[PDB]
């Protein structure tokens, strides 16, 4: 219990080069590691049961793991700004430039 409103964690960047990839459970590190393996070595963070994390070194790799979510069906890949956006927005118009 404190009071007070004071500074301290910095700030980060805009969540581009982290993407937010929605498999099946009948998916595994393997699938992950092995799909996104295109890149290399990866950072896959497990949250929910078919909810999880990619992170990537440059933004332009981005761009291919989102062209190819595109015609994939069993899996869906979108920015962390556009997964997050459903769950909460706050004031900024939003666009879709993607199916949908």
């Amino acid at each position: 219990g404190s009071s007070g409103s004071s500074g301290g964690p910095d700030l980060q960047p805009k969540r581009d080069h982290v993407l937010h990839v929605t498999f099946p459970k009948e998916w595994k590190t393997s699938d992950l590691y092995q799909l996104f393996s295109a890149f290399g070595n990866i950072q896959i963070s497990w949250i929910d049961d078919t909810s999880a994390f990619v992170s990537l070194s440059q933004p332009e790799q981005v761009q291919i793991a989102v062209n190819t979510s595109k015609y994939a069906e069993s899996y869906r890949i979108q920015t962390y700004a556009e997964y997050v956006g459903k769950k909460q927005k706050g004031k900024q118009v939003k666009s879709g430039p993607s199916s949908g």
